[PDB]
């Protein structure tokens, strides 16, 4: 069947991929300019990868058309075109890993997040991923590719001058470099070490979250304790438990006059303890009760609701992270079949095309993950849409 029967059909498809990334990602860009309360170093990773999304609309997009026509052409200028999209590509892995070394910062070291993660570091990180984004995806212009050994009984049938090459993506990227270097080294080893940090952060959220709980359980046990002691020092040993984990749960003025009041009234019983007044320390081991209901257990709801909403963002971000891999993988695995099994079959056009265009609808899919995930991202979604649109 004629050619550009097919390819119409791809071409169409590419380019409402390309109408859609570029809207939605705009559309995410504007929100973070415009909320200040989306304004933070980890929406500023979010910005850059969504500027690379409206990249491949506007560029990669139309590259990939273009270099879908095998039209002759000089076979440098040929790979740039063949390879930006690997630029764009490494970006977004190295702005997916960042938003996970970010909220496992945020998760494990909470203390010293905001001074240690500040948005004028992460502008010149974004900067650093960038320019190693481009030589990474660049790297065949720098020697590593085809066109030293050019299709020549190809570049003829179709016309082309000298110097210059059908271009097509697989006639001038090697196969070795986007199996064993973008594929392997760029992309899964990333790709596993978000895995790694998506791991490590979902378990410092469980143990987070059973300390509390079970610091929880320890007071009010011991509060029991205290109450059918029979003598001082069982109540003296109960409140040194006590006294021990309320400076430890204390690691914000009410928060911070509660735990005041809880270990003041912890000294007081067992200085009354110590004194072998068993009853008076029991009946000032009650006060506690008060202290507990008015100020610890607010406290620990606080704590509870924060820790599960960086749950609620840790999910987001490895929804966003899984989906790239989701997209991405199965252009990659047909590289693999295409490279390690020259006895097989190649994958036949209309599947290759699937795949590129499923690689592309990627840069589409973000801004509803923001959208249904995040109340701010959603809310001032709609703000834009009713106000201008
Ligand atoms: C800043 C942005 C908007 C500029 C975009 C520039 C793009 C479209 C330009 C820059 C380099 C250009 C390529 C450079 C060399 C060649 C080889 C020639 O035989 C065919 C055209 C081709 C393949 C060009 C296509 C267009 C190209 C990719
Ligand atoms: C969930 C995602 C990551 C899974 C992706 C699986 C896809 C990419 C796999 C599953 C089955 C695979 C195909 C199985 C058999 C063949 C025949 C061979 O002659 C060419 C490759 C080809 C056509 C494979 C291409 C890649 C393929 C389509
Ligand atoms: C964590 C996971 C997703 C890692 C990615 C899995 C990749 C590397 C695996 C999954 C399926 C694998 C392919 C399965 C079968 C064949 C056919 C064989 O004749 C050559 C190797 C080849 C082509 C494999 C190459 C590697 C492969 C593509
Ligand atoms: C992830 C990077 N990447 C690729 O790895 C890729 N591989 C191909 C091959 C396509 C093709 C193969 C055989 C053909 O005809 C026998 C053919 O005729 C038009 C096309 N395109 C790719 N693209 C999009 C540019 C990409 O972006
Ligand atoms: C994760 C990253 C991948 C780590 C393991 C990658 C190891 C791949 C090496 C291989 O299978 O090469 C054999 C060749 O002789 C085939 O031609
Ligand atoms: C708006 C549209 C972009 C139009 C894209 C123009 C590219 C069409 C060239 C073409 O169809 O050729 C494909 C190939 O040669 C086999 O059909
Ligand atoms: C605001 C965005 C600014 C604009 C962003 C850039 C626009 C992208 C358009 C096209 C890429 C395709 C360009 C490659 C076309 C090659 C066709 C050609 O040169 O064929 C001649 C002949 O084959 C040689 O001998
Ligand atoms: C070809 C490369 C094109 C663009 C890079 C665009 C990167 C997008 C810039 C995002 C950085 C950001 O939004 O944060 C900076 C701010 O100054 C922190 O305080
Ligand atoms: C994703 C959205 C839907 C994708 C549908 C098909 C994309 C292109 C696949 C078929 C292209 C033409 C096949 C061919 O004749 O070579
Ligand atoms: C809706 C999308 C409009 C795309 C139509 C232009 C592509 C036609 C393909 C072609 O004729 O080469
Ligand atoms: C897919 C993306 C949906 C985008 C909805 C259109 C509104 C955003 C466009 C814009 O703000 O410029
Ligand atoms: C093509 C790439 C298009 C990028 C789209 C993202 C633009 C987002 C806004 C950045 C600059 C905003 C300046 C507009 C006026 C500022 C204001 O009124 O507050
Ligand atoms: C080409 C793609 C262009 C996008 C550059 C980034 C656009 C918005 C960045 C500044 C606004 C913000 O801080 O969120
Ligand atoms: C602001 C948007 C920037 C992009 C504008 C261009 C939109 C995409 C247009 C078509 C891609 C180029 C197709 C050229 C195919 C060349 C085939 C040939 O010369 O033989
Ligand atoms: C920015 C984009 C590229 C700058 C100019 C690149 C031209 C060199 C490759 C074309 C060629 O020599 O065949
Ligand atoms: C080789 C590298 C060639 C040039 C590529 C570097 C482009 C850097 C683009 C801007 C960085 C934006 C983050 C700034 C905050
Ligand atoms: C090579 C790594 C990229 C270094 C150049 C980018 C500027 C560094 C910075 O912005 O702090
Ligand atoms: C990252 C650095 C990119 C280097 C790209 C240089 C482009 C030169 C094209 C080679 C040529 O003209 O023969
Ligand atoms: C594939 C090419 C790989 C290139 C490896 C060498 C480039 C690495 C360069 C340095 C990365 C960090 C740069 C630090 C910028 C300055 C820091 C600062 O001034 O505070
Ligand atoms: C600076 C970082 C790398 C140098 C890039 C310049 C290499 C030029 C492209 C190679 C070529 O012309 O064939
Ligand atoms: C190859 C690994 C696939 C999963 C990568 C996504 C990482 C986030 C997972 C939760
Ligand atoms: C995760 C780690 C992924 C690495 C997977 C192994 C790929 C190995 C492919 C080797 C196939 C060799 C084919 C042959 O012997 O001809
Ligand atoms: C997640 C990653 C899933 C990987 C998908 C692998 C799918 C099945 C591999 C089947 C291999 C096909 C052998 C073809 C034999 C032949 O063509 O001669
Ligand atoms: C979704 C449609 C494609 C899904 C995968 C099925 C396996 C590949 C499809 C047929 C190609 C096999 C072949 O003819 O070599
Ligand atoms: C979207 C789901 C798959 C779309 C498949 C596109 C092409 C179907 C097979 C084409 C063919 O057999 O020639
Ligand atoms: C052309 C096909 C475009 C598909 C990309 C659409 C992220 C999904 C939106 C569902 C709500
Ligand atoms: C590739 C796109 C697959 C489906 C993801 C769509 C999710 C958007 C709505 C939530
Ligand atoms: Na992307």
């Amino acid at each position: 069947a004629p050619p550009i029967m097919g390819s119409s059909v791809y071409i169409t498809v590419e380019l409402a991929i390309a109408v859609l990334a570029i809207l939605g990602n705009v559309l995410v860009c504007w929100a973070v300019w415009l909320n200040s309360n989306l304004q933070n170093v980890t929406n500023y990773f979010v910005v850059s990868l969504a500027a690379a999304d409206i990249l491949v609309g506007v560029l990669a997009i139309p590259f990939a058309i273009t270099i879908s026509t095998g039209f002759c052409a000089a076979c440098h200028g040929c790979l740039f075109i063949a390879c930006f999209v690997l630029v764009l590509a490494q970006s977004s892995i190295f702005s997916l890993l960042a938003i996970a070394i970010d909220r496992y910062i945020a998760i494990a070291i909470p203390l010293r997040y905001n001074g240690l993660v500040t948005g004028t570091r992460a502008a010149g990180i974004i900067a650093i991923c960038w320019v190693l984004s481009f030589a990474i995806g660049l790297t065949p212009m720098l020697g590593w590719n085809n066109c030293g050994q050019p299709k020549e009984g190809k570049a003829h049938s179709q016309g082309c001058g000298e110097g210059q090459v059908a271009c097509l993506f697989e006639d001038v990227v090697p196969m070795n470099y986007m199996v064993y270097f973008n594929f392997f080294a760029c992309v899964l080893v990333p790709l596993l070490l978000m895995l790694g940090v998506y791991l490590r952060i979902f378990a410092a959220a469980r143990r987070q979250l059973a300390d509390l709980e079970d610091n929880w359980e320890t007071l009010n046990d011991n509060l029991k304790v205290i109450e059918k002691a029979d003598n001082a020092a069982q109540v003296k040993d109960a409140l040194t438990k006590m006294r021990a984990a309320a400076l430890d749960a204390q690691k914000m003025k009410d928060f911070r006059h509660g735990f005041d009041i809880l270990v003041g009234q912890i000294d007081d019983a067992l200085k009354l303890a110590n004194e072998g007044k068993v009853k008076e320390a029991q009946a000032a081991a009650e006060q506690l009760k008060t202290t507990r209901n008015a100020y610890i257990q607010k406290y620990l709801e606080r704590a509870r609701s924060t820790l599960q909403k960086e749950v609620h963002a840790a999910k987001s971000a490895a929804i966003i992270a899984g989906l790239f891999a989701l997209c991405w993988l199965p252009l990659h695995i047909i590289n693999c079949f295409t490279f390690f099994c020259p006895d097989c079959s190649h994958a036949p056009l209309w599947l290759m095309y699937l795949a590129i265009v499923l690689s592309h609808t990627n840069s589409v899919v973000n801004p509803f993950i923001y959208a249904y995930r995040i109340r701010e991202f959603r809310q001032t979604f709609r703000k834009i849409i009713r106000s201008h649109v």
